[PDB]
């Protein structure tokens, strides 16, 4: 590593603390600059190889760094001002720690003499961001710098990935010194707990479960996002179907004979059947949330349950395992695939009845959607994108209707290609979202699949994406309601609309508000499409285009996603009929 | 009080918490729908005297019950979901407490069995709301939701007034239950400790240092937003001139021959001069924040310090004082009013040679700005919007230059006229402001002084103003920069640009974005004006336009808020000349 500094030469803090960035192989910061923070930001312009993408709020600058993390494996970091700037990271952070993403912030903070003071633009980030990071810091001292981020950055990546925060005083940016990089890092608790490798008395036991089994599933989750190839591998010498959980999608190629594609609340019908009615189910990096189990006594109540799991607190947690394996799951089916290798003429394995069993729910239940005259279906939009991306494009989206859709009707082959915010569930994600995936993969297509709420709550960022020059592609599915709600709405309260209404009662039928001219504003190319008939030749239009696009994709605002598993319930109550028509 | 369901009937707890609202007074909330908070949402559509404003994010939605709160005297109310909606919420609670605005929060919540497990959607929001609340409060019965509400609102608005959180689960929001109106307040502490009326053994001792001062000065801030007419009758029967904080403008007419205007790092050289050589400083309803005391021993070094305060853990916090009042300043400026009424001829009291003093320190220094050639002043827009509302208008600003500006050349007759951002200075804040502010006095021109940084932060709330048929004003002073950081890079970080040029580096002279086109998308009339002569017809066309209004003031970037006290500095380090210019 090349310094810009003498070893024996100091300097300021600002400068150890970016030093310490390009030492830990950052490349790109999403950073919006204030008065606590513009040392970091003087520090920054004299780097030569991490660059600033600005955002223009700083919830776009964290759900950027969340793109950027998500649609790579490297962590993503941002980095604010004190107080107003810090706070307004609160929702992404919050987001990273529930969907397990690996997050760096740093903010600026008044000086340390005045920590307590209420002073100008202070805030106690420190203390408001306990309860929503993996961990955080305080710097006392210029000295803590170097092993401070090194912490931070292993505590964000290692284990179960999460967001870490970094919080430097303004004094602190401005002290000189001299760095050292070799201190060890004081983690000696969370190091002495990091899961050891699987040893084969474990593995064994789960390969004997399976040769037992009759009915097995693969519940697989937001764990396996590393581990492509590995579950690749586990199939092909098991014959196990495959469910997915929605942070999950990916994992295993959904466009596979054995995929039983995502199961869930708004799962299809023959995935949670096949968990329903499974014997054996092996749950591999999956946190048994209650959006995928429902009613908990419920769920697969008549299965062995495996549960492969790098946390473990979370093994036990909602529903006890038979048998439980505690690490990394790539490691675990590694593991699992040469015991399999060496014993498969031993093992003889067919699972053809209970695959054929669910091949004919798979007909009797599959995902399906109603076209009504000329009106575009949002599904069929997202499937003719599918078919012209070739199931290729990284896909960001907000929060509702449209992002079940956009889990539903693409079929993602790689992990990474679907970023979405699942724990948290925060609108105005998939914009921000969609420029860390395009400047952390600069060759691929990238489509922000959003809903008109989630879109304009963002919508500051188009700026961002214009301004940095990145091939966006946005394909809004307007339908004029927060959809999600008018759809709770239209089935548990008597259809009575109370704020869900996005556009405006004066001009009742007019399109509002016009999300062209917002692309307009920021020198973005936009067109509209209302018949479905125009919708394969916008698409691709979209796709051609060099640069920036918004595609606003006009639906009819009564469409229910669906199947649909009332909130705590079971199997038996699916609901798998209606919409919000006559 | 009428209520609309029958003493002895059961009930849903939603609608037990909206009778409570109806019961305080509210007519007004901010509320933006989700899983958590729609059962509040359905019992809102059956209220008929609260209306809701919905925004387009919540952050505008905190904000805009901030901008209603702070230019009526009355608490603002905003409702959120649980999870993202409830984070979004953040930085306007931050942003209350600093500057002391009442604010009641109510969020949903996961059902109380869910709390503690990361269910969907799930933020441990009490916990994180803890250190920037006045108080907050997690419900746990159906039964506490009439006391826990009357407690709300009772400490949000008593004492020194801020915001107030109130989580409710959604299980809560369902449960069935008869109310009780009548409980007592669980608030034994808090009120036992609320202050006294002042007696006059303070008060007399007061008038006597004022009749044995020949310096005086009133240092006046956001805690005398209520006693206008009490400091009016107090120095028309003392004769002492009034220093303000930027909280405190209008207390006190801006355009009197006895107001000192703004002191503080960007307040005026006479001002910061009386204040420098005064030897009694009558400091009410301020909190000598570092933005006007500057390096604390320097500070007023001469006076002799009186200060009134209605929080004990203010007084003495940061500048010890040698009088000390604990109290309303209202009750205590009625007390001292008599006392100078009945001994007026007793005193014979003039302050002429050191009011005199000031008048040529008035001279020698008062508030200037350059006009270069055909360009627009940003200062002289603010004059020209002054004399065309006649000094009327409620005026909410984001955060930088241009707010410095909003304050040093707005004339604010009566207090409640403006509206800013002072402790945490919250950028995005001026346009959802402006929105609260108009809906709390739906027959008052409302201009929105903003900045292109922070307008575009918030511009979703475009999509508000319209639909709710709000006359909101927009002067949108756009420099192309975040011009407050720009400015302290030209001073101190030899004008080396780190992320403060807001435009598009491509077509580096094109304004960008273009706001006429998002206020268009909206359906809000705009214009844009870039030569000075256009300027005065410009503004009278947004005034005389019915509903909302934006006008585009474009602004040579290079302009610098003056004068200026570098931080933690001195009256003697007071920058008085230059710019970003030549
Ligand atoms: C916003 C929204 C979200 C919805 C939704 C509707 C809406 C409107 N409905 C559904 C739905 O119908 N179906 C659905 O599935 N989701 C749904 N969700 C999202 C859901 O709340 C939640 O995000 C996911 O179900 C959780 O994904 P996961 O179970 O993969 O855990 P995830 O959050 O991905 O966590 C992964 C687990 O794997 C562990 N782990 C991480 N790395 C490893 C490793 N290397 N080795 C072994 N363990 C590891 C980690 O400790 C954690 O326990
Ligand atoms: C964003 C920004 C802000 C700037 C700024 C530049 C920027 C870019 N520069 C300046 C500047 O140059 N000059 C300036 O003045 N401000 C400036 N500020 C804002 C500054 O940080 C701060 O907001 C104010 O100085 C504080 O106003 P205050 O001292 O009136 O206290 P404030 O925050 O209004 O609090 C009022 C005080 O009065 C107390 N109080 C409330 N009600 C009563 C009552 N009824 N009776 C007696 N006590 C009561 C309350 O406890 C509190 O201690
Ligand atoms: C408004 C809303 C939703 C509607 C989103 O509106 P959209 O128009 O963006 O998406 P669509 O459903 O119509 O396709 S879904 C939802 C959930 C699942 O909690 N919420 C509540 C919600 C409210 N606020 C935020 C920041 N995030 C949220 N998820
Ligand atoms: C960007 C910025 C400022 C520039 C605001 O840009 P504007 O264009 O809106 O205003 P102007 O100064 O050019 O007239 S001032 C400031 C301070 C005083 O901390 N910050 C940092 C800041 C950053 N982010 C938020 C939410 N609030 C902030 N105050
Ligand atoms: C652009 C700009 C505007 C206003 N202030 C500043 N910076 C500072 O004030 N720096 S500071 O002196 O260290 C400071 C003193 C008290 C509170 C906060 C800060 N601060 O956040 O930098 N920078
Ligand atoms: C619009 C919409 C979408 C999804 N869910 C919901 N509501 C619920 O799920 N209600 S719920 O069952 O009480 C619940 C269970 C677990 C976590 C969170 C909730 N919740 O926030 O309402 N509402
Ligand atoms: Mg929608
Ligand atoms: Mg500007």
């Amino acid at each position: 590593f090349i310094s810009r500094f003498a070893p024996d030469q100091p300097r300021k803090g600002a400068d150890i603390l970016v030093e310490a960035l390009e030492r830990q192989g950052v490349e790109t910061v999403f950073a919006y600059p204030g008065g606590a923070s513009m040392e970091i930001h003087q520090a920054l312009t004299r780097s030569s190889s991490i660059r600033n993408v600005l955002p223009r709020h700083e919830q776009g600058g964290v759900f950027a760094a969340e793109g950027y993390a998500r649609s790579s494996g490297k962590p993503g970091i941002c980095i604010a001002t004190s107080g107003p700037g810090a706070t307004n990271l609160v929702s992404g952070l919050a987001d990273a720690l529930l969907d397990s993403v690996p997050l760096v912030a740093i903010t600026g903070q008044v000086p340390r003499r005045m920590i307590g003071t209420d002073a100008f633009q202070e805030t106690p980030i420190v203390e408001v961001t306990r309860s929503i990071t993996k961990h955080n810091y305080l710097v006392m001292d210029v000295e803590d710098i170097p092993r401070i981020i090194e912490e931070a950055f292993f505590l964000a990546t290692s284990g179960r990935p999460g967001p870490v925060l970094v919080d430097v005083p303004k004094d602190i940016q401005q002290q000189l010194a001299i760095p050292n990089w070799e201190q060890a890092m004081r983690l000696p608790g969370y190091m002495s707990r990091m899961p050891k490798p699987p040893e084969d008395s474990h593995l064994e036991q789960i390969v004997r479960l399976i040769s037992e089994s009759k009915k097995p599933v693969l519940y697989v989750g937001g764990g396996c996002l590393n581990s492509s190839d590995e579950l690749g591998r586990f199939v092909e010498l098991t014959g196990i179907p495959v469910a997915t959980t929605l942070m999950g999608l990916g994992s295993y190629p959904c466009d596979d004979e054995l995929s039983l594609h995502m199961l869930g609340m708004h799962g299809t019908v023959y995935a949670n059947y096949a968990v329903e009615h499974s014997d054996l189910l092996l749950a591999f990096g999956v946190r048994f949330d209650d959006r995928v189990t429902g009613k908990l006594e419920a769920f697969a109540s008549r299965a062995k349950i495996v549960h492969i799991d790098i946390d473990s607190a979370e093994i036990g947690k909602n529903k006890t395992p038979h048998v439980s394996v505690c690490g990394d799951v790539k490691l675990a089916l590694q593991g699992m695939n040469k015991v399999l290798e060496n014993r498969a003429e031993e093992l003889k394995l067919d699972f053809g009845v209970w695959r054929n069993e669910l091949n004919v729910q798979k007909q009797k239940f599959p995902l399906s959607f109603k076209t009504f005259g000329e009106a575009i279906p949002p599904q069929y939009a997202i499937k003719v994108l599918d078919e012209l991306t070739d199931g290729k494009a990284i896909i960001s989206t907000g929060v509702g209707q449209h992002q079940m859709w956009a889990a539903q009707f693409y079929n993602y082959k790689k992990p990474r290609q679907w970023l979405s915010s699942g724990g948290l569930g925060a609108m105005g994600f998939g914009l921000p979202a969609a420029i860390g995936a395009s400047v952390a993969n600069p060759d691929a297509i990238v489509v922000d699949i959003d809903g008109d709420g989630s879109f304009i709550m963002n919508v500051q960022e188009l700026a961002t994406i214009r301004v940095e020059n990145l091939p966006v592609k946005v394909l809004l599915l307007n339908n004029q309601h927060l959809g999600m709600v008018m759809q709770w709405e239209d089935r548990f309260y008597k259809a009575n609309r109370a704020h869900t209404f996005l556009g405006d009662p004066a001009q009742e039928d007019e399109i509002f508000p016009n999300m062209l001219l917002f692309a307009a504003a920021c020198g973005i190319p936009a067109a509209r499409v209302t018949k479905k008939a125009d919708l394969r030749e916008a698409i691709q239009t979209m796709l051609d285009t060099p640069g920036p696009y918004l595609l606003d994709v006009i639906c009819p605002h009564q469409e229910h996603v669906l199947p649909m598993i009332p909130s705590g319930g079971t199997f038996n109550d699916v609901i798998t009929e209606g919409d919000g028509r006559i």
